[PDB]
């Protein structure tokens, strides 16, 4: 639909992203390339101050659903892509159970041939022995699907989800995600039906990479309606 003309091919991408996690302040850049066609994301993330103060998987949902794999039958509800160019303001908070929460905001945009991710993330009330702050989860992020509803007040959408974190002993830390996302712009955007993204992460290292860094495969599809 509107927007999608952006997105036949494939398309470099740029995400910056400005943290601090009880007053640990720390920056992270990736870059990369999306095929919306596929749903497929493959980009590579530096941590450019020192060692990243959080495990890489937290960051995963954070660090662009415009490149969602959404099937002929459902093209009428990609709100993602109909906000393309101007693009939209992506909001969270990330509840950890029996710990801290995440606070994001993010502006998600063409800049000319490159679509860019600008986050800025405020951590708090985190415990210094907990999971996230002591290091304890497994390097990987397992599937989720979420299910993405039209928030019609605001002419954006919403979605919650809870994210597994396999920790290293065994058990799982939960990670509560409620999402806002509305329209930088003010033309024509799809207001979708209820429906739901699946996605798959697969997390790796470059052996030639010096800096603490994160490789991510990403695939998201869109389903749920007839």
């Amino acid at each position: 639909s509107k927007g999608e003309e952006l997105f036949t091919g494939v398309v470099p991408i740029l995400v910056e992203l400005d943290g601090d996690v009880n007053g640990h302040k720390f920056s992270v850049r990736g870059e990369g390339e999306g095929d919306a066609t596929n749903g497929k994301l493959t980009l590579k993330f530096i941590c450019t101050t020192g060692k990243l103060p959080v495990p890489w998987p937290t960051l995963v949902t954070t660090l662009v659903l415009c490149f969602a794999r959404y099937p002929d039958h459902m093209k009428q509800h990609d709100f993602f892509k109909s906000a393309m160019p101007e693009g939209y303001v992506q909001e969270r908070t990330i509840s950890f159970k029996d710990d801290g929460y995440y606070k994001t905001r993010a502006e998600v945009k063409f800049e000319g041939d490159t679509l860019v991710n600008r986050i800025e993330l405020k951590g708090i009330d985190f415990k210094e022995d907990g999971n996230i702050l002591g290091h304890k989860l497994e390097y990987n992020h397992n599937s989720h699907n979420a299910y993405i509803t039209a928030d019609k007040q605001k002419n954006g959408i919403k979605s919650n989800f809870k994210i597994r974190h396999n920790v290293e002993d065994g058990s799982v830390q939960l990670a509560d995600h409620y999402q806002q996302n509305t329209p930088i712009g003010d033309g024509p955007v799809l207001l979708p039906d209820n429906h739901y993204l699946s996605t798959q992460n697969a997390l790796s290292k470059d052996p030639n990479e010096k800096r603490d860094h994160m490789v991510l495969l990403e695939f998201v599809t869109a389903a749920g309606i007839t």
